């Protein structure tokens, strides 16, 4: 599939088992997931956006589906306002941008 | 043209008469442009993401170039760390996400 860019990039994913929402980001480096509860072992990090940087929880190798297609990687989970799904797994998933 | 997502999907910009890099972003609503000197009329406003909010000045109908697109439309210049075209622009650029 090819989505344009008319309205907010939104698909949905699946993770830790729970159905979600999140943004397909090109401009972000790294995957982060609001606040849940997510099994696995994690560590502090702080990654930053406009407005600054916040502190989240670093997962690696965490197993995440996205629009249908299952990416392994790492997953930050912190208070963001929105789901984002970065370049570390958009690579993973085979996604482009095209124009 | 087709561009991976294994690097910043960084272009080269013209805007205000001057070259620079920025982001090609489809996670972002609009597109922000660091601190310049910019002619025409503005008027502030504040922008979100993930370390919170800044002030910008928003510049309505700016003709700007992107990787050799032409486009005309709002730039916000403000405290960003990095340029980036948002999807107000992608959309005129043609841009889309193919995965
Ligand atoms: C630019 C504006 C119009 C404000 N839009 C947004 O910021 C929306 C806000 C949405 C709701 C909050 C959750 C994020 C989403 C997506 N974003 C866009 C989104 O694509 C945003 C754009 C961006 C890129 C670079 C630097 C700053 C901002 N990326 C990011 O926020 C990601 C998050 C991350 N760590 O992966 N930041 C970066 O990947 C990134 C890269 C380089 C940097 C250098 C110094 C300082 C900060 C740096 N942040
Ligand atoms: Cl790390
Ligand atoms: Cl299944
Ligand atoms: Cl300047
Ligand atoms: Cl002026
Ligand atoms: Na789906
Ligand atoms: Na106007
Ligand atoms: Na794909």
């Amino acid at each position: 599939p090819q989505i344009t860019l008319w309205k907010r990039p939104l698909v949905t994913i699946k993770i830790g088992g729970q159905l979600k929402e999140a943004l397909l980001d090109t401009g972000a480096d790294d995957t982060v997931i609001e606040e849940m509860s997510l099994p696995g072992r994690w560590k502090p990090k702080m990654i930053g956006g406009i407005g600054g940087f916040i502190k989240v929880r670093q997962y690696d190798q965490i197993i995440i589906e996205i629009a249908g297609h299952k990416a392994i990687g790492t997953v930050l989970v912190g208070p963001t306002p929105v789901n984002i799904i970065g370049r570390n797994l958009l690579t993973q998933i085979g996604a482009t941008l095209n124009f």
